[PDB]
């Protein structure tokens, strides 16, 4: 017997709040999950189209994955990275030989526990490989929350600072918070994205002038999200190819931060593979294990691997490569390959596109949408004016009243229909589900969006 | 059927090395673990007196922990911090109400995944609460490897930099590795004030005063230095808590290593009659069964954070299956009284170490509590350490010149794993429930290893 | 009777080089100066159309300025800024009531010794006033060489690093070199034909991106934007609407505007200060060069009444030994008293108009002159390959000094002009930075332009290759 | 005919305040200066035992230095650093061959306008030469107010921050105020504690700090041989041990001689009391005896050679200012010719003995030390034998000056005609011209005697 009133009391009383003050907070307990659904203590089933944080690629509580964890618990236990296990070595091989086997740039994997720890590892390797201090990031990027990963995060609403409750008054960012350069977002400069008559996007051209103003000899790496997860954008098609050609011409590394866009999320194994370019470093988390257990990774190129191999690297993480986490990655990745979830995700994206077309023609509050596989960004506008309700947009902070935030009104409304859908940004949806989400579930979720958008466009909420 | 020949191949070929070059590296496979033992694929049983990284407090592969986990897998799944679950809520309650119940300073918990992450969170909170930029650390502290945690880590041999193979020439720290003051180690100077204050504390005070207390958020300590391998003078901890209070600065006690029974008490600081403002946790929190880390803050600090919206997310923070593993691990320590058992075993080790120091002039000094012991190693004839740079070394030097490496190699001939990170200093640990027989086996193997050290044949 | 050969040995032997290796170094001694001329020990008279560093506004060795200095020496000696003197008090008053008397935003002045120290001061003041850490600068700005001033300098060719002798393998910046944001230059985001791009709302994309940058970090994090009205060392002229758009953007974002007026200040641009061409007023001005026309070392910062009242409420724990030096102050008094009464600002205006019509003619004649713009005694000329119509030096303002001077058009031009006894050129590889005294003659202008003609002839024969 | 009533109004109204709020401030004008005297508008003669800022070594308005300037003004005008002048060349030559001519380490000079600009330069050169980022400084050092020079200043009362007026409420340092490590002050750990090997614990801890970071990370240690603003004297072994330590660690030593340079201490330079030689010297103050603003840096032959192989991309407009250099030459030619260093040693040995007597006569002098025309005097409470102002060199100017012993001595001294006192609250920093007369030294020393009389009676409380 679980006493759920008591669980809520303890949860109020003994856990530090994130995003809500204690005063406004209402615990939302989840007793179990499976597939694309969350089950409340009462037995209510909630369709999860945030997919938590787009990190449960394979589906909640996969039967093969759980079984593989249970088998792994017959042997382990725990050993640190200095010891070898079948699970750690198999997971590395699966990534290099099976998943990325058709590309010849990958050299080696390091496993860690979180996407943040992943981005920390890759910034560290990039600076050591080039012997250079500076790393370029882009406006609105999110690469993590930990010190180093946070320095390349350029959302002021996600930097572990503090805001007040429906107020501008009580805000601070963490005091003292660098060896980092902010380049233009892929979505900056558009009136249709502006180019320079050689065809280079103005976001890329001024990224190049920045790197040249500092000196390419000072700059280790450019770190990108192919599509911004928390920041919620899709790039112009030429953007990724152009950042790759630029970085190569400048002798600078390219790190694709694949924590969110990795493992089938975009109808391909990785976000980058949509554009015909290969990176120098990849960071991983989320879909790596489909959140069955905490895991993160970085893959480096042969050349970087060869350089690192020549020295003793004085770096230790206690839980890096934890064998039970690794067995989980093995099973997750094995299910993905044998069940063709990358293709399944691809086909389901195409079904989503066409629902999104139908909704756009019905709802003038949908300013625009794009995405692929199971990653969709939907831009919301005021239907009469065609412009964003919330002026600061991706530069907002959480100090504002949630019932003025369009993605919040939508989420509240969708909920009347057992569906969870919304976004991190105020004017933008970030829709994700499992790669194997069923058609009836997309149908239910799109219908709930339809019902919410009605309410939004009606104005009864102002 | 596991092909271990292959596994080592895949291990050589596709995983990045740490602490070894590719050319020197040889895979050391471990097929399974049980208790205080590790088992090789061929079936050699290795007695683990590292306790990996002093982080398997419960014993390896606890059947009750493993069953509690298997159970949580019937329901889960994954929900991020925004969702409440029984395991996350129970876990916080056990720490606040159950483990820390007789202390009234603690307020709330945040769960994260690793000790480094816990340290990041503590740094953030401290700076946020005080509205101040600077954090004080001490020489030879280890607080983790990620960005923020690294800045307060003062071991040049564990900052994720690069060294060569048996060579002084291929060295580098990470380019651009800043809101952080390094104070002296407790093990410095034992000289005092005549108003009785240790000089190390006095100068730490004088530091905070030179920048100005209004600039300084927090002093972060390890009660006993873990990777750095020290024990303090008894007076160090209370005089820090007092100095920080007087100047209105926070004290974070970094209990990632010393926490959950390691020292014969629930926490390292509990040996010293003081309460911290903030504590960081990992390792023994889940006994490494699954990746978990935590921060406990005071009622004062928690109340303050509670008035604000905190714009921080970590995907895996509060992972319900990790939290189920924490619940069980903690429930086992409480019901088996293992903190008590750690204290009692610690006293047996003290007396065993005495017979060693008596039998071996290369043991310069030792000290510890529960299942954490630092043994200082010296040249039996000169009575000084073998490796001159001591805790300021880097891993560029040849391991056949590092006493603690020589000790491990020899100890291994007895099937025992014992040694340390530091070149002249041992860090000995085992499970809270290590039996008298295993302690005996490890100390015997230590005997044999120091026998080899003192003969100087390794030169 | 000076031994100038020994002066040459000693200069070679005991002075640290700047911009040259010891081996390539050939000292150029100057025995004296007068007006717009430099005079060698042997008696070569060199027409100085660099005006040294756009810093000798009044002219070299003005007799009244030097006589005022000589007079000051019957009294001083030295006192530090804790004592008041007539000279310091007059200087501040001339700046506030007389020069800036038509504008009502100005509050107080603090004097220092250099333009760098002036920028340091301003940066300190803005951050204290706002209680915010970040300062926004621009691409290719130069704001000085000292610690803080350097951080807002975005020229990798002038951040006090080291390059090689016709090589970039020796090449290093100062290790370490930080609460600064780099905004796009006024001159970034122009098409292949030179039009600056605009919002369709009319806002220059450069300003639009600057705003976006500020809102990304949060305006509560940002103290000030520091600008040059006209980039001096970087050698640019803005679109007319840039200066007004930045003032309006800073106002809206609650951020300060610092006009770095060290080079463009005091007549340089045919008005008292650069910003007065643009119908806006800054929060803080930094000053130097033309403040004393280099007669003695002198820097300054002017701050608004609001900033002044706030700083007045507090004890400021800042000391600089030489700040306010009475003899340097007396030099500013005389310098400024001459500029006012000889109408040198109005004079500067009129000369520039004449220069414009000279360079118009030089452009019609020389296809290597891609473009030019300036005002008063500050002019920029972009140089191109007459044939390809692009600049010869592809890295442009992101170059460093490791490259071979005989491939730098601005070096070749300078060489050739020296054949006509004329000193002219630029710090940037593709762009000339022309300045003389505010009172230069028509003939000395004609003499400079003719040499530029001659130089451009040689540039176009390509024989320098 | 100057209207000094107008000079005051304009001074109050148009000058930014330092150290004083607009409300409390009252202008102290100085109409002329001569030798060791300052002259007010009304004709009052103030004997200056601060020597302004220990920066007018030669004496105020030296008639020879002043005439040299006038001569230079017959020819200049202004040239920047790329053009060679007789004055700039002679000044560097005087410094290297005549002044430092008995030590064979000094290589090249760069002239700048201020002491801070001189420190900036040194830091830049040290980091470039070693290709290392970190500079070690010491608790209570003062090395300037400009960006880089401020990073190595460790006195919170001099970091260009703001405090309130008799109040703890309105204080702030600059947002942003970093590649610098602060090592213990020479005067930390006191008899100063030593190593079992004789090494001072302050030096021992500096070494372990550099070793903790890695000597391969550390460009240089910058010191004041004797702390100026900070107001201290080192134990005799400190300077030699820091010199030995830096060499042992492959690390540069910057002697900041901005204050202690050019005779101040009864030798040419502060370090020269100690039998060692720095890798770099920074200079200001005594360089021109403040006749016109100058600063300079002197580097070793090794450092010079490395610099000479490169094009250095550094420009300072007034660096090398030709009139500033003619001021410098004449200043140095007078110092060498009047044997000012030797004169200074001698007046130092006279002052030592005057202070001794003052110490016998006054229990509030806890301690004194110095040399030449630089003397530090530790002011203590006669009853407890401890300092009046507990935060001592870690204070800030937010406190009421009527409670600062150095403010009290000052105002009572001003009653006898003599400006004497110091920057630190419990420490006097006494300086005069190198050619200060015996009569003036006697007069100042009486004035201190009179002042300490008032301090010790405690009517000020
Ligand atoms: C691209 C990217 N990199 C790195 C991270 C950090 O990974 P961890 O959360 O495992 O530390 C995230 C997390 N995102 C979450 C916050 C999201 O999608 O809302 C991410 O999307
Ligand atoms: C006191 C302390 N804090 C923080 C950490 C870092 O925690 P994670 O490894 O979970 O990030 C450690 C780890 N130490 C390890 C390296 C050891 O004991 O060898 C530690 O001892
Ligand atoms: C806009 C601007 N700000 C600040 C400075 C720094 O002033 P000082 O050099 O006096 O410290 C300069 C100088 N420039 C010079 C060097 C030039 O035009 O070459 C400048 O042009
Ligand atoms: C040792 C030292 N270095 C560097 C400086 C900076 O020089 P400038 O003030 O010219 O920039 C000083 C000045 N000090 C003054 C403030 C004093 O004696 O109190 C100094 O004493």
């Amino acid at each position: 017997k679980i006493n759920w009133e008591q669980v809520k009391e303890w949860d109020r009383k003994y856990l530090m709040r994130t995003f809500s003050t204690q005063n406004e907070y209402q615990p939302v307990p989840i007793e179990s999950t499976e597939g694309d659904y969350l089950i409340t203590p009462g037995g209510t089933r909630l369709l999860d189209f945030f997919n938590q944080l787009c990190c449960v690629n394979l589906g909640q509580k996969n039967q093969k994955v759980n079984a593989a964890i249970k088998e792994a618990l017959d042997r382990y236990g725990f050993v640190w990275d200095t010891y070898a296990t079948d699970y750690k070595a198999k997971a590395a091989k699966i990534i290099i030989e099976d998943i990325l086997g058709d590309e010849d740039w990958p050299g080696k994997v390091r496993f860690v526990s979180t996407g943040s720890e992943a981005v920390e590892t890759a910034l560290n390797i990039a600076r050591l490989y080039t012997n250079r201090p500076l790393v370029v990031t882009r406006e609105h990027d999110y690469h993590g929350w930990t010190g180093g990963a946070a320095t390349v995060t350029r959302l002021r609403s996600f930097r572990s600072g503090l805001v007040g409750e429906n107020s501008e008054s009580f805000s601070a960012q963490i005091p003292g918070s660098s060896a980092v350069l902010m380049a233009p977002s892929s979505n900056t400069f558009q009136d249709n994205y502006l180019k320079d008559e050689n065809g280079e996007l103005l976001s890329v051209k001024y990224t190049r002038r920045m790197i040249e103003n500092y000196g390419p000899e000072q700059v280790a790496a450019v770190i990108t999200e192919v599509s911004q997860g928390v920041g919620s954008t899709m790039p112009p098609y030429e953007y990724v190819p152009q950042i790759r050609k630029m970085t190569k011409e400048l002798g600078v590394l390219w790190i694709s931060d694949e924590v969110l866009t990795g493992f089938g999320r975009t109808g391909k194994w990785f976000g980058y593979q949509h554009y015909g370019v290969q990176p120098d470093i990849i960071t991983m988390g989320k879909g790596l294990s489909s959140s069955s257990l905490p895991a993160g990774a970085v893959v480096v190129s042969k050349e970087i691997a060869a350089f690192m191999d020549k020295h003793r690297w004085e770096s230790v993480s206690t839980y890096a490569g934890h064998p039970v986490a690794m067995a989980a990655v093995c099973a997750n990745l094995e299910v993905m390959m044998e069940e063709n979830l990358v293709e399944q995700a691809k086909n389901s994206g195409e079904y989503i596109r066409s629902k999104l077309e139908l909704l756009q023609e019905k709802h003038k509050s949908i300013g625009n949408f794009d995405g692929y596989g199971l990653l969709w960004i939907v831009d919301i506008v005021n239907a009469k004016t065609k412009t964003p309700y919330v002026k600061l947009d991706r530069n907002f902070r959480h100090g504002m009243n949630p019932n003025q935030i369009p993605t919040q009104i939508i989420m509240e409304k969708a909920l009347e229909k057992g569906v969870l859908i919304g976004g991190a940004m105020p004017n933008t949806m970030r829709i994700g589900a499992s790669l194997n989400v069923s058609r009836g579930d997309i149908d239910k979720a799109m219908d709930a969006l339809d019902y919410a958008l009605d309410y939004l466009e009606s104005g009864e909420w102002q």
